């Protein structure tokens, strides 16, 4: 089949029921609106699990489900088998990744 990794992101709850959307390198992108970020009990966060078994990194996009969404700005963002963040940019940022969910 393949490697069969796994790719985890962690996104603040600014919402309460934001859709991710993510797309593996050489796949498919997934049933838009993305896909409802899981509830983080970290302490008020999302979190989404998603597989790329056959990809090297896979791409990750952020939207409310209402009408804003975010990607990389405007195009989608990128990242490698893991666990990444995704946080707000609260202030003048665009969406902030980071790699390794967060320790409280």
């Amino acid at each position: 089949g393949g490697t069969g990794n796994k790719v985890t992101i962690y996104y603040k709850k600014g919402f309460n029921s934001p859709y991710i959307h993510y797309r593996p390198a050489g796949g498919s992108w997934t049933a838009a609106p993305g896909v409802k970020m899981q509830d983080a009990e970290i302490s008020g966060y999302a979190k989404i699990t998603v597989d790329i078994g056959s990809a090297s990194q896979l791409e990750a996009a952020f939207n409310d489900g209402n009408n804003n969404w975010d990607s990389n700005n405007t195009k989608n963002y990128s990242f490698s088998t893991g666990t990444s963040t995704y946080t707000p940019g609260n202030s003048g940022n665009a969406g902030t990744i980071t790699s390794g969910a967060p320790a409280g």
